[PDB]
């Protein structure tokens, strides 16, 4: 069997892939969306089963507040000493010269288990990694932020011990690698591989100029020579490869001696009037993460079938396991908790935003802030994972005011999402209105307002997703369904697409209530089903 | 003696004033600085002493991650019933097509007493306002927020009922008053005069068509019925004013039984290259307040002197009272409690960011976010409150990588600031480095750095403010000043400069650390001198 690419679909980018005996697990970035980090499980690299989200508390991880796209960077999980050790960000400044952001680590004896409280290590840039060197001492590694107007920003590679008994980094840092020509220098992690360490890095930035880069050294503060066939993995000179932005990777060295690179990838939908060398594409479903092959040759790794990447890839020699799957199909909110599959804004789920138990068998939303409030938001969501599928819902809300809204939602960020909502209108009484945010710029287009009858205990809401365009659909019986012909974009809700110095999720749908009043008027969401088409 | 406007200078906008007895008080809104609201204290009205900073708490108000403009909007203070009432806001979102906030009200027996813990009000609009109606009930005022497409979103003043007993909103909410073509309606007060109810609006927002408009009605919930005059201030019809953008007024009457009208004003600063009808100005001190006289004909309120509003304005008949200054010219930091004239950026003052008390006689900040950070900024300042000043300090600060960097910085908000720092070179070691953030564009423009020999102990670093431009200067022995030759421009720290939906502030200079390394790396700050030097 092969491994079919991407193993994990819609947002899911920059992958840590680490190895615990015959378990394989991979950490990936969560930005904004609550509870922070996603972990997944395999056996065999070709299926993997979502398993943990491991920054469950404020006291972990409080993003209240945080920019778009802000919060949890790319994640460096490791298994070393009995424990798992996850590397995390928070970062607090993606536009401008800075890009403030902290550095923690946590650790676990399991991955689904309860997660230490963090110890800081440094703000001096992102994609923190820790390096268990064959001595035993560690390290972390990060890349150095330059804000300074006549310098590159990409500054390199730094390296510093990090003390497990002093709980924090000590002696001074050392820049050991610059990076070559592509810049935007990060990603680092080392490995250390026959008596040489070979420092692997992203460069080109995580759009369509995305690679991965390795270089080696004898000594672990260099200095690295560069591979000579440079860089292992890009589609940057290949704009008609359905696997774009090919970077941000990190190797296992499998128990059955076999080698592979996860990396994260785009999918992008292209314009049919432009060309793909200038225009490269929109991506709903955000950076996915892929596994590649690799092979040596004269102490140099390279990614089988070249460096682009494959769709499908040799699997390693072990038993296939599938795993059952980890939500419903149609999800009727009979859990005391939210399944594994949604998340929130920024903050966790509590009685602020709303309850799986004052309602049984529905989800309850306090109405609370906009979608384009950064702090307090009453939105439960969960990713497009498919280029085709449905999404549906059925809320019982009773609006007393043009203030309050409840509904189904298609979300990127504050500025980027659409919504189909049962709200109240003075004249008319409760109606269900469609809302567009473009960029900050807002319309809501229907001139025939829907009038939604008093006796109508749930309003039934779809949404049809068919690739570059997704319409909206509604029903009071669940019975004859009437379509609200306004196409939209897909691509409106891409990496691509938004404007801002962070582009770094993908494209959710989910259920949300809004009470600009204070009122805090409850919806109740009978269930929500997700079904890829 | 007369009152000279402004009787508050620099960022003081949204005046609430209130009487309690023959004690005068001014609240104003403070937006992301922190602690929140400052309410002055007056005998004469000519007189004004800044006296609390009532918002102390994160259970108060809590602003990390506010976006430049949000937090404590225009306040509401009152007094009845033996106690001081404060409305406040809290706003989370300034663009876009919402509003996103909410309105809180805490009480206290002194302004400069301990506040309660806040009450929740509602969310529906900012200008949140307390009435204390005859009948002994009390109703909470703001404008409606409406953000429909089709609608202007100012869609008029709310009115709802406020149990004292339940704390909370009774009743249903109603809309008593829509505004005039002015729009933008928005500042509400309820005034309860000679048996008719008089609501005082703002209106064509806080640039230069603002406006102070007022109705009056027999019923509390209307219809109300405009001023034959309307609005009753305003400087939009005269560019040329000294005090422009003049409305979101409150209304009292002294004991002395005279009737005065307090109002934000800013005093812009024109280009002489460009129209004043079209390019009405830059203000580096934001929106100040000011104090007009009112006069009464046929039962309407008339502005002495016009609507535009006066610079010498006609004082009540109270004993004159001077207050001596709340701060010292050169602050030596000897105290254990920073001055009151200092204020932070959304957070409180902890340990997180520096302290007045590890090392004796000085201002330690340790090094935390960079200045275009909402969050953690180790940064302590003041207002610009004058034209023509001078701001001194001296630091001990000895960085040893180029992350951290320690100084004298004049700023607006986030992306709008200047700063004069003390950092580190690979190539040159410890040097005094200029950098400039104008609408997020940053620049660094000395082209030939200053180098600091290892032996100074103290960088001593000024800024000297000329109205339209201002100059940094440096001394190694504050004897002999070195100049800084970039030219900077105090009309891009002003409200009529800066892009973005919350402009609503105004310029500060203070004292600042960074440290985006991750060590806290301490900066020392001996002291801070601000000498103003007008006339």
């Amino acid at each position: 069997m092969k491994i079919t690419n991407p193993v994990l679909k819609g947002f899911n980018p920059d992958p840590s892939i680490c190895r615990a005996g015959e378990d394989y697990y991979m950490a990936v970035s969560t930005f904004e969306w609550f509870p922070g980090v996603q972990i997944y499980h395999s056996k065999d690299l070709i299926h993997w089963r979502l398993a943990a989200r491991p920054l469950q508390k404020t006291s972990q991880l409080d993003m209240k507040g945080n920019p778009d796209s802000g919060g949890v960077w790319a994640p460096c999980l490791s298994y070393a000493d009995g424990q798992f050790w996850l590397i995390y960000s928070d970062i607090k400044v993606v536009d401008g010269p800075f890009k403030d952001g902290h550095n923690y680590l946590v650790t676990a004896d399991a991955v689904d288990g309860e997660w230490s409280d963090p110890v800081r290590l440094n703000s001096s840039g992102f994609d923190p990694s820790l390096f268990h060197d064959p001595s035993g001492k560690k390290y972390v590694l990060n890349m150095l932020w330059d804000h300074r107007e006549k310098h590159h920003s990409f500054a390199g590679i730094a390296l510093q011990e990090y003390s497990v008994s002093e709980k924090k980094l000590v002696g001074e840092r050392k820049v050991i690698f610059k990076g070559t020509p592509i810049k935007l220098t990060e990603a680092p992690h080392l490995y250390y591989i026959n008596d040489v360490y070979y420092l692997l890095t992203a460069e080109g930035g995580t759009r369509y100029e995305h690679a991965a880069t390795i270089a080696r050294s004898s000594r672990i503060d260099g200095p690295y020579e560069v591979h000579p066939d440079n860089p292992i993995l890009t589609a940057f000179h290949a704009p008609s490869h359905p696997l774009q932005k090919c970077g941000h990777a990190s190797i296992v060295q499998t128990h059955t001696n076999e080698w592979y690179l996860a990396h994260l990838t785009g999918r992008p939908i292209h314009s049919s009037k432009e060309s793909i060398f200038q225009q490269r594409g929109w991506c709903p479903l955000g950076r996915e993460t892929a596994i590649q092959k690799l092979e040596w040759k004269d102490g140099w790794p390279y990614v089988v079938g070249g460096k682009e990447g494959l769709l499908e890839v040799e699997a390693p020699a072990m038993s296939v396991k599938e795993f059952s799957p980890t939500y419903h199909i149609v999800d009727e909110f009979k859990d005391s908790s939210l399944n594994r599959h949604f998340q929130t804004l920024r903050i966790p789920f509590t009685d602020q935003i709303g309850s799986v138990t004052e309602n049984p068998h529905h989800l309850r939303l306090y109405g609370q802030e906009s979608l384009t409030s950064k702090f307090t938001q009453a939105f439960v969501a969960r990713r497009w994972q498919s280029f085709y599928f449905e999404a549906e819902t059925a809320v019982s809300f009773f609006p007393k005011n043009f203030q309050q809204a409840a509904g189904l939602v298609n979300y990127y960020n504050t500025e980027n999402w659409t919504a189909l909502q049962v709200t109240y209108d003075d004249a008319l009484g409760r109606i269900l209105e469609l809302s567009v945010c473009e960029n900050l710029a807002f319309s809501q287009p229907l001139i025939k307002k829907i009038i939604i009858p008093d006796e109508i205990p749930y309003v039934y809401l779809k949404v049809t997703v068919q690739r570059e365009t997704y319409t909206y659909s509604y029903s009071f019986d669940q019975q004859e369904w009437e379509k609200i012909d306004v196409p939209l974009e897909s691509t409106h809700l891409s990496d691509d697409f938004i404007r801002g110095g962070g582009f770094f999720t993908g494209a959710f749908v989910g259920m949300q209530c809004q009470d600009t009043s204070g009122e805090r008027l409850p919806a109740d969401f009978k269930y929500f089903r997700y079904e890829e088409t």
